């Protein structure tokens, strides 16, 4: 169930840490630009 | 104030997770540009 | 098409010089990741 | 217009931007337009 490479696992990983560090009104634009790539 | 954070948060990263690749990738290179500096 | 593109492609010139600075400036850079 | 109150050096980085804009290809455009809709107030 759980296809992903190691290195897109890693970088999905980055990813949250990245969004984590993001002062709170950072964090809630991303989220809204998330929204914009859901199909 | 904790409780909604980790729920928009673990939401956030789910609806990452489900994105295509390619639009993964491209929210990463977005992520990036708050990052940059 | 062709009027429909215009006016999509004017709207976000026009939302975009709306924006503050500090705004234009993200969009900037998330252009670049685009191009 | 002759109200514009930006100086030359952000008028041509306002201009940059739209050039560009306009040399994507019209999928990366519309995802360029949702993106700016998710900066409205």
């Amino acid at each position: 169930d759980d296809l992903r490479e190691p290195e897109e696992r890693h970088l999905d990983d980055a990813f949250f840490r990245g969004y984590k560090n993001l002062e709170p009104e950072a964090k809630a634009q991303l989220r809204k630009i998330l929204d914009t790539f859901k199909k």
